């Protein structure tokens, strides 16, 4: 909508409050029109039709609880943005800042989110396994970075290249997260995964066996669900990534760390100038290898520990 940019105050998932930027029409609308061609957040009023009616509010203030996964959606999209634009200078999913939309309240008790290859939408949790999952930011950037993905590699989502699209968007979701800086950690999900139970989280990358997943390829996933195990065998690479930035020994290889800023530019760097869509995890090595080469020399510790860590998960 054409109107008054202006500035709202709400509650989000987990009941903190916070600024959010809307657009003020006669209504106050989830429109931010501060970053790119706009973060819209919309509607979707319990029902699948898409996206639903964009968030319209009276009174520009955002205190009732039927709000808070709205207020998350779009405060945490606007974070991402921000990650993507002053880290990576990228200009939205695209690279041009296409705009960002989002839809909260899809469904009854849906226990999931997803990018629909248009935008992202959230489900309301059934409040015993999840609550809405848009109160969890590293969820939020998972979302969003498999739009990245689609508009750069375009891994395909099976098999190991789809179990790449997955980790590519758990390790920058766990970015966007340290960088917001609000109790990061290298679990996906935990803010809003089992209300009623503690330390838990849907998955690890320090440790994928936590929950059962593989953290060596000689565990890999080599059945038909979950479209080939993309959820499951990124655990692989997962831990790979846990391991160049913050160092360890896994099954005998000690890696050293490198930090998360270096890992964001590696894999960065891999994703959108040497991944394809059928890469596979010995190409998404070879990839990191080389994008480690480019930004820091073949003699660096930085392409040794990128090495390292493959081979501690048994990708060779
Ligand atoms: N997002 C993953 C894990 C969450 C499962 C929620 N029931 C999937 O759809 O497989
Ligand atoms: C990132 C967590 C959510 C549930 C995602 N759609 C799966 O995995
Ligand atoms: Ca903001
Ligand atoms: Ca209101
Ligand atoms: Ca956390
Ligand atoms: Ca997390
Ligand atoms: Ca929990
Ligand atoms: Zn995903």
């Amino acid at each position: 909508i054409t109107g008054t940019s202006t500035v709202g105050v709400g509650r989000g998932v987990l009941g903190d409050q916070k600024n959010i930027n809307t657009t003020y029409s006669t209504y106050y609308y989830l429109q931010d029109n501060t970053r790119g061609n706009g973060i819209f957040t919309y509607d979707a009023k319990y029902r699948t039709t898409l996206p639903g009616s964009l968030w319209a509010d009276a009174d520009n203030q955002f205190f009732a609880s039927y709000d808070a996964p709205a207020v998350d959606a779009h405060y945490y999209a606007g974070v991402t943005y921000d990650y993507y634009k002053n880290v990576h200078n990228r200009l939205s999913y695209d690279g041009n800042n296409a705009a960002i939309r989002s839809s909260v309240h899809y469904s009854q008790g849906y226990n999931n989110a997803f990018w629909n290859g248009s935008q992202m939408v959230y489900g309301d949790g059934d409040g015993q396994t999840f609550i809405p999952l848009s109160g969890g930011i590293d969820v939020v950037a998972h979302e969003l970075t498999h739009a990245v993905t689609d508009y750069t590699a375009g891994l395909i989502y099976q098999n190991e290249s789809g179990a790449i699209n997955e980790a590519i968007s758990d390790i920058f979701g766990t970015l966007v997260e340290f960088y917001a800086n609000k109790n990061p950690d290298w679990e996906i999900g935990e803010d809003v995964y089992t209300p009623g139970i503690s330390g838990d989280s849907l998955r690890s990358m320090s440790d994928p066996a936590k929950y059962g997943d593989p953290d060596h390829y000689s565990k890999r996933y080599t059945g038909t669900q979950d479209n080939g195990g993309v959820h499951i065998n990124s655990g692989i690479i997962n831990k790979a990534a846990y391991l160049i930035s913050q160092g360890g020994t896994h099954y005998g290889v000690s890696v050293v760390g490198i930090g998360r800023d270096k890992l964001g530019k590696i894999f960065y760097r891999a994703l959108t100038q040497y991944l394809t869509p059928t890469s596979n995890f010995s190409q998404l090595r070879a990839a990191a290898v080389q994008s480690a080469t480019d930004l820091y020399g073949s003699t660096s510790q930085e392409v040794a520990s990128v090495k390292q860590a493959f081979d501690a998960v048994g990708v060779k």
